């Protein structure tokens, strides 16, 4: 495979070029008044859309090196930012915008290295600054408000979230699903949610949004490894013979049980999924123990009582009413077992917390006790018909992804407003050099960039409104609906402080990463 | 897969050098003097027409840019109006004649939203005009005078069409039908019509037109979904057993199904089709139980009563007389079952409609009600010979949709003469700023366009005759057929409100669409 | 697939070249004096021919326009006109003078519309001068006359045609057969024919003709349509153990029977043809009943007697002497049965036109009484070998179409001395305005374009002839053969009215159709 190499300026030139087109397609989206971008897909109609992850994905460069950047810029501002599709333009735009700052610098003379820590010092205290200037979120007023500004003023939809929330607590597992009815319902129910996700992208069923959701199941649970091990179809006998279908959870799964149940999904799509072990170490064989008692089944390892993967007996098995898992997550519903010796496990668990002093002994056993003593919250949302309740239930996923990253680190002011506001803290900074002074003032210039970005497509001009918000009070800003300055907190401007850090994060490292590189090497086509 | 991308008004230029194309090909054929277009198909003769839809349908551009306007224009302006084939050339028109004024002003310097904002104001205002200056359609006599003019003065057509539609009422059933005899006949029999379409486009039998049609087939009724369960072979068992036809009704078909019949019926073409669940919640389950009892069969889900899709017996299955499904609609004809536990479910819903006292509740009541206790009005067609009877049945179809759609929302000035009244209610509007202004000035323009076409169509001078007719009496227009002005009302030239309605909402929405994109991304040849 | 759209004149103009090449190509062989035109087939030699429809049917052209040019030109004057290889020449010849002629005045300022309506006057004023002028035949001495000269002065051939004319009379029904003698000779014989042709173009069976030819074959009847029905094999089962063949009678054929008889034909050829149902309605199973009566079978559906396809008898079907089928046409020869049941319902309809008072009902029972109460005439053909007797059927043939078109509308002038004739009625046609007095001017230029071929055919000068045909008396005109003026009628030069009546209306309609056309769009290569 014959490769291409270029050097320095020249290659980070190409990169680049390759970056600011996936910059500009993305930046047009940003904001309320975000603009449209008509993406053509082959077969049917040209779809039109206005969400900047959507956008961000899509696009694919013609050469190499172009095409390396914008890569760069998405596996990083995208994978890393999955949980709202709200901080990956702004990760893109930021990083566009610093890394062809730096560009110019370094092209006249600069260090790279000494750019790249005045960088991170900069970004260092602009992330001090917003933990400070942020403010939590801890009263169910508070929880109330969030919510319903998250969902643009549905008093509902923000009420039946706080009501989930405070009753579930801050670190509940909370699930949306479809009441067939006509008003939306909060249901809490039996399950457990663990943070393991498929291993299997062929898995997918109920392909929209990347799920795997099956109904009923039986439940495997094996501490020993499953890779390169056959022998798995005992089980799938059974579960033949009860049409219903069936989980299992191994340490890892390989060889022959993933060679196998990859294609036999593919052809005949058998109704058994694969997740790997939730825990570590004996925590993990304490985590499988609770889950077996929590699901009538038992752990198919030789240690101790004697059961193998090739023999199955139906009360072997655990069952559960419903389990969904997708990419990281996986959760069960309403498991079966002993109810009795569910509790006496409670006890056991009780008594444990009671003896063990650690901390991270007591972390353990207070998270192997809430993934059994709390149920997870259902929210059945409901409507007209399917045509709403859709759509609904995607209004109601996405206020609530929104508050839950609320509630970590507290809001700040939407609209682009609280990156402006932690202008001031670059004064106080001092550098070691002129280098890394040059690598504060380009952060002083890019903070400028994600309200000039929403001005901008709001069609006002951008320079004048984010000079005026500068110099105007703290606690006011721009509303890009509205077209006038307003109280932020009061209208509710707002947006989670984890997005904006993580956001910032991301764009100062990629931004790095992009303007230090000094060899690129591609295939030749 | 490789991409290109354009930004702003390079994109634009080429989008709206795609659009109007198709607006060329397709306003040749507006209006009664419509000329005639020559479509080369491959294997035959070249295919005349004067047909706006099929040209429009046609024409499918090289450039990637160029086609994706057309189809942007097409997949809206024709999509969205498949009632009557009258307005999707006047949506396309006016789109394409907005779209061009608009972008000439954006091009010398006006802001996109605002303009966008007040077209939607003008167009609001000029939707609000029109529901003015209406007048409904109410009475027998008016109904056959609006009937014989769609049907071009056939007096026995508009007299058996009225005579249905005061049998049935207003929102009734009604269905053509050829009787195989000289003479048309109107006939009212048992059946029943609900608002879901077909689910496999390769379920097309009677191709022509898009149907699916059936006789004396079997009836099957699934609450539960049958989204990737096989085993419905079962039922194919009898239904192979007795030749008659099969249809089944479930909450969703996918995977094993849906694979399963696709494919035999592209190789087989067994007599089964499947269609969605008519309803929604609870409504959707009474719904299914009435048409249980309505056609003689049973629900397959295992609650309550046992039953299941694994096995089944020619009594537990439903029967009707016919059956048609098309794409949003399906109907039954002369079901099967106990004709006194029909009566019996009637009763039910009365007393239901006495006690529950919600709008909800006795809408849908009425719904389920009237979907039983009232038959389907079926047009027995006639005439000396098949050549005849198929035209004549097309005839009887657009006059009967023409009444249908006059009945909803009254009827106004045909030949585009309404929009040209419409145009004194822009004088009292007023805008927020001068791009709001520019706005406006674009649909005072755009409004004159059908009446412009139309009269160039018929060979004489656009502007000469709608200059005079904007200056004439509010009752008097342009009859192309005559080439000279006349009483539209009392001549005839008449056309629904809701085709102009939905054909200038469409426009609008679609020319906002296409003057406001900012990003077009295309594959790269 | 992508489309080429070209508008207006741009189009016209293509379309008008590649009209040209076929109008070239086919009016060299007008006329007695036509000349040969050599078309190359791949693999034999050049074929050599002097007759129009081979050369139209033959030429394709390379460019997309000019090709549906030329294809709009054959598809109907050659399509229309299946009786005769005469008035396909004359239509394409006239349709390309009024098109070309027309061509030039639109584009010098002319209303196309306006044209085209003119035209439409002076066409119609024409055939109402041509329906004055002609004179009728119908006393066997004239038959004979105009039969004599149809075969060109073979006293023998006219004399035999008009003998089995006047013995079966003008609406009898004729046919050509190989007698297997010297001498030519007439029989009659039993026998019914119906206007249905063949529904599979791979039936063809004795290619040559595009005839369909089965003897001695067993006869179905079906009132109930088979289309899309399987089982139709039983039959087959019979129609294999006797060798003899089955021919199939059925509302339609689709589907399962179609696919399977298409394939099975293609493969096997097995001794079987489909039909369409002959009559409409009621009288469709009226005239099924007659044919049952008259073969000996029973229809198959299953009203009434019970009998289905599922099963077949050999005294279940009709027997009949020979079956020809063909384009539009078929026939059944020599039919068994109970021939006191033929008499018998022969009464019936007796008493049935007895009883019965409307034009419609007693049209329809006397065609179905003379399509039993009267046999068809065969003509047996003979001489001394095959070789001459090939070519002696073709000429009978020839002549026999000819005078039966010639007895429904009479006779006027041949060599295209007719339209002359016709020319001072255009005096007396007053135009609405100058666009419609152009589209006189047009038709009476164009009038003079078959007698100027072939006259140029014939090597003299055109317009020198004309001019004197038309100053010179009203009986005279231009014998191409003898090259010097005669009475026509009294030598012979003679043609058919319904022949120039077709062919001008067909060029009328072509030529307007192709110079209004106004878009045309193709693929593209």
């Amino acid at each position: 495979a014959a490769k291409d190499v270029k050097f320095g300026a020249d290659a980070r030139a190409l990169m680049l070029q390759g970056v600011d087109l996936l910059a500009d397609a993305v930046a047009v989206t940003m904001g309320p008044k975000g603009r449209t971008v008509i993406i053509e897909q082959s077969w049917g109609s040209p779809k039109v859309t206005k969400d900047g992850v959507t956008v961000a994905k899509s696009i694919d460069l013609k050469d190499k090196y172009k095409n390396i950047g914008a890569k760069l810029v998405q596996d990083v501002a995208n994978n890393t930012n999955e949980e709202a599709g709200d901080g990956t333009t702004t990760a893109t735009v930021l990083a566009r915008s610093i890394a062809k700052e730096g560009f110019e610098k370094i092209s006249k003379g600069a260090n790279p290295v000494e750019i790249r820590r005045g960088v991170m010092l900069a970004v260092d205290a602009v992330i001090a600054e917003l933990k400070k200037q942020s403010k939590p979120v801890t009263t169910p007023e508070e929880i109330a408000q969030v919510a319903t500004i998250s969902a643009n003023g549905d008093k509902e939809i923000g009420n039946i979230i706080s009501d989930a929330m405070k009753k579930v607590g801050r670190k509940g597992v909370i699930t949306v699903k479809d009441g067939k009815t006509l008003n939306d319902e909060l249901e809490i129910i039996e399950g457990m949610k663990f943070d393991r996700g498929y291993i299997s992208p062929y898995f997918i069923n109920t392909s929209k949004g990347q799920k795997c959701e099956f109904q009923d199941a039986y439940v495997l649970l094996s501490e020993k490894k499953i890779s390169s091990i056959q022998s798995i179809v005992p089980a799938l006998e059974i579960a033949n013979a009860h049409r219903k279908p069936l989980v299992i959870i191994a340490e890892d799964v390989d060889g022959e049980a993933l060679s196998t149940l990859v294609l036999n999904r593919l052809k005949v799509g058998l109704q058994v999924v694969a997740v790997k072990a939730p825990g570590f170490g004996d925590n993990r064989k304490n985590q499988l123990k609770d889950m077996a008692i929590a699901t009538g089944g038992a752990v198919f390892g030789e240690e101790g009582l004697t059961l193998n993967l090739e023999d199955v007996q139906p009360h072997d098995l655990g069952k559960v009413g419903e389990v969904i898992v997708t990419k990281d997550d996986a959760m069960l519903l309403k498991g079966k077992g002993d109810k009795a010796q569910i509790e006496k496990r409670i006890q056991e668990i009780i008594e444990q917390l009671d003896v063990t002093t650690s901390e991270y002994e007591k972390e353990k056993l207070n998270e192997r006790l809430a993934k059994l003593s709390d149920g997870v919250a259902v929210l059945k949302v409901g409507g007209t018909s399917d045509v709403e309740v859709n759509e609904k239930k995607d209004r109601v996923t996405d206020a609530l992804n929104a508050t839950r990253a609320a509630v970590e680190e507290g809001i700040v002011l939407g609209g682009g407003c609280a990156l402006l506001r932690c202008i001031p803290a670059l004064d106080s900074l001092t550098p070691a050099n002129e280098d890394q002074k040059i690598g504060i003032e380009i952060i002083k210039r890019t903070l400028k960039i994600p309200a000039m970005t929403i001005a901008k497509n709001a069609g006002v001009e951008g320079s004048l409104i984010v000079e005026k918000i500068m110099q105007s009070s703290s606690e006011v800003g721009y509303d890009a609906m509205a077209g006038d300055f307003v109280n932020m907190v009061e209208k509710g401007i707002i947006d989670p402080t984890k997005v904006v850090r993580t956001a910032l994060l991301d764009a100062a490292g990629v931004a790095s990463l992009l303007t230090t590189a000094e060899v690129v090497v591609t295939e030749i086509p």
